[PDB]
Parts: C-alpha cells; structure tokens; sequence
C-alpha cells in the first residue's frame, strides 16, 4: 500500500534552512522543531542568524513542510506530500503582497537520513520602504486559513492558490496572494489530489529566555473538504 505513509508514523524531527534577499536586504533563517503527522501538528522554532529580520515574522510562515498534514483516512489517497517522500519535491512560490512587493520562493523538501528538511530559497522585490512588510505594521499573530490544493497533471505535480491575510496595526489588513507550485523530486509515483483543501492554525509566540530575533511557531493543519 501508499508509498512515504510508513515515514510519518511518529514524531518527525524538521530542519529549517532559509537564505533570502529582500529589496536588498539579505539574511538566514533556521529552524528546527518536529512534526506529528498523525495529529497534523508542527514545533518549531526559528532563529534569524543575520541578525534582526528585515520582514515580518507573519510574512514567513507558509514559506517556512505539508507532508505533515492531516489527512482524514477517507482521503489519504490525495496525499500528494506524503508520497513524495522520501525522494521529496520541490516546492515553489510567488506570493504577491497587495500593494507592495512579493515574494518569490524555492525549496526543496526531503529527509536527509531520518530528518525531514526544507531548504529555501527567498527572493523580495518592488517593496515600498515605508509601507507595511519593509516598515514592520504588520501584527504578530495569524488567521486559521484555508488552502485550495488543485492537481496539476502536467507538471507531474500540482498547484495550488490561496490568500493571507495580514492583520495590520491599524486593524486594517494586508493581503497575501500565494501562486504555488509543487513537482516531486524522483521520478517515481505521486498521488494527485482531487480538488481539496488545508485547514490551518498557527500560533506564533516568544521564548523569553531568547536573545536572538526569533519566533515560536505552534500549528496544526488538517486536510477537508
């Protein structure tokens, strides 16, 4: 039966790499944590090595491994993450921030030996120095989202299309237009979801006792519709 289900059957530990450079601004994320596919939960910690981060926390949240997702038994045969495994995929990105600039990402998921690790890639243009991204108006926090995974045959992969939106100060909101791509790393077989979906909750949060720019991530996801 199923092709990587045997490898989230227990907590996985996650290793979080990401490099970018946004209008000029350069700097490295890294993370570690775990997951539990099982209950569609995810620990993790993230660190910025370059010193303080030129964006917003919120801002790097979905770029920053649904191959941990929950998948209800009636729909596992959609799981395209966890059957890329352990050969992974590569997943990428161009997230459009509502008047300003956008984001554009690539990553490659896989374990490396019995960790599951994404390594990213992070490109930031067009942005407007004093608007809400570059000049930090964006709040600390995160909306229990949904996400509209659409098979793509050709690709051999899929691609999926959904929405951030980012609580601003004022109590307006910014808004995040994600255009994703996902094609598996081997050859071998994949399945393709029928038209479903994420629901997602993060929880963002500090650990006191850390001197460096970081932020806590708690989340759960889980597959519907």
């Amino acid at each position: 039966m199923s092709k990587g289900e045997e490898l989230f059957t227990g907590v996985v530990p996650i290793l979080v790499e990401l490099d970018g450079d946004v209008n000029g601004h350069r700097f490295s994320v890294s993370g570690e944590g775990e997951g539990d596919a099982t209950y569609g939960k995810l620990t993790l910690k993230f660190i910025c090595t370059t010193g303080k981060l030129p964006v917003p926390w919120p801002t790097l949240v979905t770029t920053l491994v649904q191959c941990f997702s929950r998948y209800p038994d009636h729909m596992k045969q959609h799981d395209f993450f966890k059957s890329a495994m352990p050969e992974g995929y590569v997943q990428e990105r161009t997230i459009f921030f509502k008047d300003d600039g956008n984001y554009k990402t690539r990553a490659e998921v896989k374990f490396e030996g019995d960790t599951l690790v994404n390594r990213i890639e992070l490109k930031g243009i067009d942005f407007k120095e004093d608007g809400n991204i570059l000049g930090h108006k964006l709040e600390y926090n995160y909306i229990s989202h949904n996400v509209y995974i659409t098979a793509d045959k050709q690709k051999n992969g899929i691609k999926a299309h959904f929405k951030i939106r980012h609580n601003i100060e004022d109590g307006s909101v910014q808004l995040a237009d994600h255009y994703q791509q996902n094609t598996p790393i081997g050859d071998g077989p994949v399945l393709l979801p029928d038209n479903h979906y994420l629901s997602t909750q993060s929880a963002l949060s500090k650990d006191p006792n850390e001197k460096r720019d970081h932020m806590v991530l708690l989340e759960f996801v889980t597959a519907a519709g």
